[PDB]
C-alpha cells in the first residue's frame, strides 16, 4: 500500500479538530491526507495534501517528531499534529470536485470506536460517519495528555 501523510490540526483551545468530507468512496468525514509521491519527503506530502484540500499551508507549523501514525490493512497513515491554529481560519480546497465540506468538530465529541449492532443480534458496525477519522482518535488525546496536560 502506498503511504499517505496528512495532518490533524486543532485551534487554540485544544478542542476541536479540522476535518474534510470527500465523495463517492470518500463521502464521510476524515482527517487532510493523501498518498506520496515518487522521491517525496513525508513533511512535503502532508503539506501538499493539507494546501490541496483545505487551503491552509501547515509547511511553517510541522514539527517533524510530532505525528500520529497507523498501520491499517497493511497501509501507514502518518498524521502531523499541527496546534493552535485559530478558528476563524478561512478554509478553501483547491479542488472542491474532491472536498466537499471542512468543518472543526469537537474532540470530546467524536467517537472513538464504531458501535456493534448488539440490539439487532448481528455481526459487525454500524456505519459512522467519521469512519476513517475514528482510529485516531484515542492516540490523539493520549498523545495531547502527554504533550499539554
Ligand atoms: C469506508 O472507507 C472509505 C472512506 N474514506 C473516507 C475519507 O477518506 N474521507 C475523508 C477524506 C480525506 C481526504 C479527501 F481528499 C477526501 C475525503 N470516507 O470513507
Amino acid at each position: 500500500g502506498v503511504p499517505t501523510y496528512g495532518a490533524i490540526i486543532l485551534d487554540e483551545t485544544l478542542e476541536n479538530v479540522l476535518l474534510v468530507q470527500g465523495y463517492l468512496a470518500k463521502s464521510g468525514w476524515g482527517f487532510p491526507k493523501g498518498k506520496v509521491n515518487k522521491e517525496e519527503a513525508p513533511h512535503d506530502c502532508a503539506a501538499r495534501e493539507v494546501f490541496e484540500e483545505t487551503g491552509f499551508d501547515i509547511k511553517d507549523y510541522i514539527c517533524k517528531d510530532d505525528y500520529i501514525e497507523l498501520r491499517i490493512n497493511d497501509q501507514l497513515a502518518r498524521l502531523y499534529i499541527i496546534p493552535g491554529i485559530p478558528k476563524d481560519t478561512k478554509f478553501n480546497p483547491k479542488t472542491r470536485r474532491e472536498i466537499r465540506n471542512i468543518e472543526w468538530f469537537s474532540i470530546e465529541k467524536l467517537p472513538c470506536h464504531r458501535n456493534d449492532m448488539t440490539p439487532k443480534s448481528k455481526l459487525g458496525l454500524a456505519p459512522n460517519k467519521f469512519f476513517m477519522a475514528i482510529p485516531f482518535i484515542r492516540p490523539l488525546r493520549d498523545w495531547l495528555s502527554r504533550r499539554f496536560g
